[PDB]
């Protein structure tokens, strides 16, 4: 996605849930960091198509393998590290800011496919308890974390009931 006139490329990020309240977790491709689906919104793409994008192409689902049960409305942002920080573009990137969606996972585990790829987002995921990522994500992402994740509380717990 483009860098905007603040620094801060426009990116949607993704909670899939299952019935029993646990949360999708997968592992950043060549590392031992943890985090949520997250992709760059390109122009003329609504967040949403950018979510099916993201959720097709680095997760290998489609729309009728989920449902969405809620998004935030307004941009959650986060600065990068300066040290992480690329000063090989113009204009220089600082961060994301992020529309978030929450989705239940109701077709089988094993439509999940992180390896469809030349440069895969994740090796591949686990499921974990709801509130693991808010603790787990590089500290970075964690104000944006809690944010999300108790705004969609109470949605994903009337489920796990
Ligand atoms: N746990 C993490 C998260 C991020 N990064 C580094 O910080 C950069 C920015 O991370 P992020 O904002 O999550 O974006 P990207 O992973 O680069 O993804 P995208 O191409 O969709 O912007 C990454 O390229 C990576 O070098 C890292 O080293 N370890
Ligand atoms: N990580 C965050 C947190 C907040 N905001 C912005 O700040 C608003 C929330 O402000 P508030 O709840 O009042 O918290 P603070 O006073 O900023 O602390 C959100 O709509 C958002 O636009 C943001 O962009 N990124
Ligand atoms: N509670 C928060 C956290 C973040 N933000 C917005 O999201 C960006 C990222 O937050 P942060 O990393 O915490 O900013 P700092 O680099 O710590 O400090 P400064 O932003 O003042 O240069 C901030 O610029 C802010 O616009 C916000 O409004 N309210």
């Amino acid at each position: 996605s483009m860098i905007d006139d603040d620094g801060y490329r426009p990116n949607v990020g993704i909670v899939i849930c299952n019935r029993q309240g646990q949360v999708m977790w997968a592992r950043r491709f060549g590392q031992h960091s943890w985090q949520f689906p997250q992709g760059g919104i390109n122009p003329g793409e609504s967040a949403e198509q950018a979510m099916y994008r993201e959720l097709f192409e680095e997760v290998g689902l489609s729309r009728k393998d989920v449902r969405i049960l809620a998004s935030t409305r307004n941009w959650l942002r986060y600065k990068l590290p300066k040290r992480l920080v690329r000063w090989d573009t113009k204009p220089v990137c600082i961060g994301q800011k992020q529309k978030w969606f929450l989705l239940q996972l109701v077709s089988g585990d094993a439509e999940i496919n992180m390896q469809t790829s030349s440069t895969p987002e994740f090796d591949g995921w686990r499921w974990v308890s709801y509130w693991y990522p808010v603790r787990q994500v590089v500290s970075f992402k964690r104000d944006v974390y809690r944010r999300v994740m108790k705004e969609f509380a109470s949605v994903v717990m009337s489920l796990a009931a």
